[PDB]
């Protein structure tokens, strides 16, 4: 599924993400129309074995179990498959984990270079919510 900017702002904020950790609901919204132009299924394979997943774009090294990266952690505890849902939920619930386990935003390229010293607020101006 591909999102539109408001209507995953809403999806983010039921799932608790303004404010969490300190980020507004921008930097969230931002960060994943970088990493995967809100494509719910936009993967990413990589040279060192590892793949992206998702509309975090969430690298199966660390995170997500593939099955064939090496190094593997899991540390979400979850298949990488499940980040490829239509329901943002395992993203979301993943994406948690990777700023709870000592990351701030950083952890996403994207976010650090298109979404860091802007106007973030911006992603959600206008919406809903």
């Amino acid at each position: 599924k591909v999102f539109g900017r408001c209507e995953l702002a809403a999806a983010m904020k039921r799932h608790g993400l303004d404010n969490y950790r300190g980020y507004s609901l921008g930097n969230w919204v931002c960060a994943a129309k970088f990493e995967s132009n809100f494509n719910t299924q936009a993967t990413n394979r990589n040279t060192d074995g590892s793949t992206d997943y998702g509309i975090l774009q969430i690298n199966s090294r660390w995170w997500c179990n593939d099955g064939r990266t090496p190094g593997s952690r899991n540390l979400c505890n979850i298949p990488c498959s499940a980040l490829l849902s239509s329901d943002i939920t395992a993203s979301v619930n993943c994406a948690k984990k990777i700023v709870s386990d000592g990351n701030g935003m950083n952890a996403w390229v994207a976010w650090r270079n298109r979404c860091k010293g802007t106007d973030v607020q911006a992603w959600i101006r206008g919406c809903r919510l």
